[PDB]
C-alpha cells in the first residue's frame, strides 16, 4: 500500500511569498508549486531530495491552482489575475492564455476527454474551454464564486463561497444536484476511483462523499485542525487509504479514512499556515507549502 509519512526530509524557499498550490506529476519526478509571486515553478524530486528546475512564467498575478494531464506532458494553472493558462512542462513553454472570466479563476481543471478544460471564478461562473479551437465553448451562472473544481467523467463538481457543492452532468451541461456544508468550501478531491468527494470547509471539517449515493461517508476534524484559508487544499493518498490537510498553525494533519482516525500531526516545520498539500502518485513524499515561502517534503527515512 502507501505509508503515511514520519519526518521532514527536505524543507525549501519555494516562492518569494505565499504558496498557494503544489501538485507532483503523475511519474512523481517533478514537484510544482505555484505561489503569489506569479511562478509556477518546478522541482525535479529525488528520493530524499529536490533541486530548482525552472519556471513558468507569464501570469500576471498569484497561481492558484496546479493540474498536470494525465501525460505528465502539460500543466495548468489558474490565476488570479482572471486567465488560466498552459504550459508545457519538458521546455517551459507557455501555449495557451486563457482569458475570459472578470475575476480571480480560483480552480482549473482538465475533463478526462483529452480536449477541454473547466475552470471556476469569484465572478461565480463556470467556463468549459476547447484548447484545440482557443475558444470559451460555454460560460454557466454558477450561484456563487467558486473556490475549487473536480471532474470525473460524468460530472463536474464544483465548491463555493455559498457552503454549496454543485455538481453538473457533463452530457446534459446542466446542475443536477447540490449539497449544502456548513462552512464556505475550501477545495474538492477525488480520490483515485473517483468514487468519492473529500470536501474542506471552514468550518474545519472535511468530509468525504460517496458520490453513488451522494451521502456523507465520513468526516474528519481535530482540536488543532483549523483551516488557514479560504482555499485550504487537501488530498486524498494514491491508494485512498488517507487524507492530508494543512493548519493554520503549521501543522500537516493525516487522517485514515476507515477508521476516521488521526495517524499524524506533523508539526515544528511550518511557521505559518498551510495553505496547500499534495501526495506523490508513488506513495514517495507529501508536500506542504505555507503563507510564509516554505515548502516541506514529508517522508518515511
Amino acid at each position: 500500500e502507501v505509508r503515511v509519512p514520519a519526518t521532514a526530509l527536505c524543507v525549501f524557499d519555494a516562492h518569494d511569498g505565499e504558496v498557494n498550490a503544489v501538485q507532483f506529476s503523475p511519474g512523481s519526478r517533478l514537484l510544482a508549486t505555484g505561489g503569489m509571486d506569479r511562478r509556477v515553478k518546478l522541482w525535479e524530486v529525488f528520493g530524499a531530495a529536490c533541486e530548482f528546475k525552472g519556471s513558468l512564467s507569464g501570469s500576471n498575478a498569484g497561481i492558484t491552482s496546479i493540474e498536470f494531464d494525465s501525460a505528465g506532458s502539460y500543466l495548468l494553472a489558474a490565476s488570479n489575475d482572471f486567465a488560466s493558462r498552459i504550459w508545457t512542462v519538458d521546455d517551459y513553454r507557455l501555449r495557451h492564455t486563457l482569458t475570459g472570466h472578470s475575476g480571480k479563476v480560483l480552480s482549473a481543471k482538465f475533463l478526462l476527454d483529452n480536449a477541454r478544460i473547466v475552470s471556476g471564478s469569484h465572478d461565480r461562473t463556470l467556463k468549459l474551454w476547447d484548447l484545440r479551437s482557443k475558444v470559451c465553448i460555454k460560460t454557466v451562472f454558477a450561484g456563487s464564486s467558486c473556490n475549487d473544481i473536480v471532474c470525473t467523467e460524468q460530472c463536474v463538481m464544483s465548491g463555493h463561497f455559498d457552503k454549496k457543492i454543485r455538481f453538473w452532468d457533463i452530457r446534459s451541461e446542466s446542475i443536477v444536484r447540490e449539497m449544502e456544508l456548513l462552512g464556505k468550501i475550501t477545495a474538492l478531491d477525488l480520490n483515485p476511483e473517483r468514487t468519492e468527494l473529500l470536501s474542506c470547509s471552514r468550518d474545519d471539517l472535511l468530509k468525504v462523499i460517496d458520490l453513488r449515493t451522494n451521502a456523507i461517508k465520513q468526516t474528519f476534524s481535530a482540536p488543532g485542525f483549523k483551516c488557514g484559508s479560504d482555499w485550504t487544499r487537501v488530498v486524498f493518498s494514491p491508494d485512498g487509504s488517507y487524507v492530508a490537510a494543512g493548519s493554520a498553525e503549521g501543522s500537516l494533519y493525516i487522517w485514515s479514512v476507515l477508521t476516521g482516525k488521526v495517524e499524524k500531526v506533523l508539526s515544528k516545520q511550518h511557521s505559518s499556515s498551510i495553505n496547500a498539500v499534495a501526495w506523490s502518485p508513488s506513495g514517495s513524499h507529501v508536500v506542504s507549502v505555507d503563507k510564509g515561502c516554505k515548502a516541506v517534503l514529508w517522508a518515511q527515512p
